[PDB]
């Protein structure tokens, strides 16, 4: 029932910050696999016709892992852009200043979250039910929406996300992520 | 006070099954970093002068993660050899046949454990202190000795173990592992 979404940009659009080869493997093999495995697992189960978000909220095991990874990568592609980088603007910028003190403090907090996460996972900027901004990392496929928190931005820190381009140097990859970060998408997410 | 152990063979000794480049990054950077971070964390703490096994059994958080990974990687290098591959012999072979039915069923079981483990981790052949052989995988840095089980063989399934050589294709890497598996080490562990 689920499909691999097209990338929001060309395979070479994030160069030289994220390579074409990485996008070929990361989207064309890793994400594609999650979609295919998800579809097979949920066939003939209560999750067969459920929305993706509802599968994530109610499932466990392989169904959860593939469903959550599918959502997580779909979200991740929109968090980057050839037009990305620079600073946020408007109320997102204002809210970041209020919550974290400044943009550089927030960036440092997200960078540390991403760099210090042990093993596979995701670094997140989220909004809680009270509208308060928060930085946190999750293990493997886990997604903050299972704790009632809305994702605004994510950075994949599974080793496949960067090993082709930076090998073991995850911090260099996170710096590369900042050069392509799509603030327009983050702000769109912030404003609902 | 811990030290990066020397690799038991030359950097090209596992070619073409595991590349020189992989061993340069995996041992020379990944393993080296675990040893260094371990030493910094344990200094000034009750774990400073403890044996590595005791640090693993009594610590948590970053100390555990770095202590366990240091142990795991050291163990992992001896589980491979340029003279490796082929079949086990003697008591080990007999014990494998008794417990799992045959060598190929054991290989299938270990292969599936290694291939199916979601995220970063380790596939293991262990012996419980009843003496029974068991195949299982652990998440991230976790080591079966905390459950009183003695490791006999391990295969690192963190993406850095193979991404340079097989990219997303972990199954191909596990086949490459079987060509260099060091049964002499596994049997030594089995018998002691
Ligand atoms: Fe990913
Ligand atoms: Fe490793």
């Amino acid at each position: 029932a689920f499909e691999l979404p097209d990338l929001p940009y060309k395979l070479n659009a994030l160069e030289p910050h994220i390579s074409q080869e990485t996008l070929e493997y990361h989207h064309g093999k890793h994400h594609r696999a999650y979609v295919n495995k998800l579809n097979k697992l949920i066939e003939g189960t209560p999750f067969e016709k459920e929305p993706l978000e509802e599968i994530i909220r109610k499932s466990d095991g392989g169904i959860f892992n593939n469903a959550a990874q599918h959502w997580n990568h779909t979200f991740y592609w929109h968090c980057m852009s050839p037009d990305g980088g620079g600073d946020p603007s408007g109320e997102l910028a204002s809210a970041i200043d209020k919550t974290f003190g400044s943009l550089e403090k927030f960036k440092a907090l997200f960078t540390d979250s991403a760099n210090n996460h042990f093993g596979s996972g995701w670094a997140w900027l989220v909004k809680d039910n009270n509208g308060k901004l928060e930085v946190l990392s999750t293990v493997n496929a886990r997604n903050p929406m299972t704790e009632g928190k809305k994702p605004l931005m994510t950075c994949d820190v599974w080793e496949h996300a960067y090993y082709i381009d930076t090998r073991n140097d995850r911090p260099k990859y996170v710096n590369n992520f900042w050069q392509v970060v799509n603030w327009d998408f983050v702000m769109k997410n912030f404003k609902s």
